[PDB]
């Protein structure tokens, strides 16, 4: 694999998403000059963002991740065994995960979408997963205007 | 290209969609016992079902397809240039397809789906390109049991 760090844990997280009937995409856009890691659908409309930290710097540098909130029903962390987790917020989900697998070992606090938000983000997501999707079945099948 | 010859009517259909501001997936499944060819998804949320017809046989295959109707805003038919598209329904849109781009001749009449109705089949067509996307990606990623 040359996969990054964060593309390590992104791929553990999506295979133990999908293990449990969720799906996901990977460096997802919200919102103008934000982006998550994984953002997670679930089979009743259920968004999870998950943010992969490979190391501490990574997490240091996600200061202003409070404004993920917002944005997601619930907020979770992904990083490795070797990651401090006890310096994570307390008030956050957490997963271990490495390239291959993760679990989940706390769950996250549950702060629901208004449903006009919920609809947008999923449109997003649906769109983002489709286009990605479309792109690897058919490499050339699309310009470099859109 | 070894696709079969309705894969390739889609192909062509899934770069002009994109072309123009839509996302599409194959073999969607709206309702136990239905599939459609091609489903694509508009920007602001408009659900097409294309139907790509090989063969006149092909056509001929898909009697009922006056059910797919409930299913999308615009019901469209994709057929290549050998086709003799004077034979299709007049009340359906009409693309021309090949496996390399696409043209609507005939736009569909609009038949809006009910709100609760679209956003059952956004969630679908989410979960349907996001899977998808992530098998292709992480081959070995998933379970025979899902
Ligand atoms: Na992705
Ligand atoms: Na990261
Ligand atoms: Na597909
Ligand atoms: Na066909």
């Amino acid at each position: 694999l040359d996969l990054q760090p964060g593309q390590r844990l992104a791929r553990g997280v999506a295979r133990h998403l999908r293990a449990h009937g969720f799906v996901s995409v990977e460096e997802f856009v919200p919102a103008r000059g934000l982006r998550v890691d994984v953002m997670g659908l679930g089979p009743k409309g259920e968004i999870w963002v998950i943010e992969c930290k490979s190391s501490r710097a990574d997490f240091q540098a996600d200061a202003k991740w409070q404004g993920y909130l917002e944005w997601c029903d619930r907020y979770f962390w992904a990083v490795d065994m070797e990651f401090p987790a006890e310096l994570l917020p307390a008030e956050s989900g957490l997963l271990i995960a490495d390239a291959y697998d993760a679990e989940i070992v706390r769950m996250a606090p549950e702060q629901k979408l208004a449903p006009a938000r919920r609809k947008v983000l999923i449109q997003k997501f649906a769109t983002h997963a489709a286009r990605r999707l479309q792109a690897l079945r058919d490499p050339e099948g699309h310009g470099i205007f859109e």
